[PDB]
């Protein structure tokens, strides 16, 4: 069995550079599956889709593999940056001239809904998960300040009529608990890329979100023991 990952810098290899990883590093050895971690950092639903990198992963895809599919960080507005996606939650399209094409930019649950299904027709259970947060306790204070993106990913997973996973809950709910000093050690370049540490705080958190959401992938984790609270 293989769980393929599909997000941004959050998730991926290396991470944002400079030192930091992404949280998808730290899932191979939780899992009795292989993981191949498809995550880019920069990158959007729009982009990731637009650089045929859903397409990569449906065409190695076998029946049976998990595909987990992360989007947000990037892909809220500010001209034509290549990555934000229309507005709004349904069949919306918005037009931009960008790289000498003029495309059709559809809304954020519209790429992950085309994704699962495109996964789902090759026999993959999808999973949608909800972005990570920005470093809730930049300020000082503890603020829980969700994007859009979070309920979308849910209303794409229940359009779609596969799994959600809310990530972003169980990373901030194990935040809140390492509190001020340990949160903002994670992040050394800004408040979205992660620490090898924060990386591992963060997958450990997805881990806890399956086992207390009994998403399909909790059968193929090796253990159950993971920080942190089911919510
Ligand atoms: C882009 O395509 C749409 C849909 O056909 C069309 O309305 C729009 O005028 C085109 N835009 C440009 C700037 O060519
Ligand atoms: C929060 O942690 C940062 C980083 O260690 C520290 O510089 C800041 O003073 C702490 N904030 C307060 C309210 O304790």
């Amino acid at each position: 069995t293989t769980v393929y990952l599909a997000g941004d810098s959050t998730m991926a290899k290396n991470g944002g550079g400079s030192g930091t990883n992404g949280w998808g590093e730290y899932l191979a050895s939780y899992l009795s599956a292989t993981v191949v971690n498809d995550a880019v950092a920069g990158r959007s639903a729009r982009s990731y889709t637009r650089e045929g990198r859903f397409e990569n992963i449906a065409d190695v895809v076998t029946a049976g593999d998990y595909v987990i599919v992360e989007f947000g960080h990037n892909d809220g507005g500010s001209t034509d940056n290549g990555r934000t996606d229309c507005s709004g939650t349904g069949a919306e399209v918005c037009y931009s001239v960008y790289d000498g094409v003029n495309e059709t930019i559809l809304t954020f649950p519209a790429y992950l809904e085309n994704a699962a299904k495109l996964f789902t027709a090759k026999g993959a259970k999808v999973i949608l998960s909800s972005q990570t947060p920005n470093n809730p306790w930049e300020t000082g204070t503890f603020v829980n300040s969700p994007t859009r993106f979070v309920e979308y990913a849910e209303l794409a997973a229940e359009v779609a009529g596969v799994e959600y996973v809310d990530h972003w809950s169980y990373v901030d709910s194990i935040y809140e608990t390492l509190g001020n000093a340990t949160v903002n050690s994670y992040f050394p370049i800004n408040h979205t890329h992660t620490s090898p540490a924060g990386a591992e705080v963060v997958a450990e958190a997805f881990l806890k979100a399956v086992v207390c959401t009994g998403t399909s992938l909790k059968s193929v984790l090796t253990t159950t023991s993971f920080e942190g609270t089911c919510l």
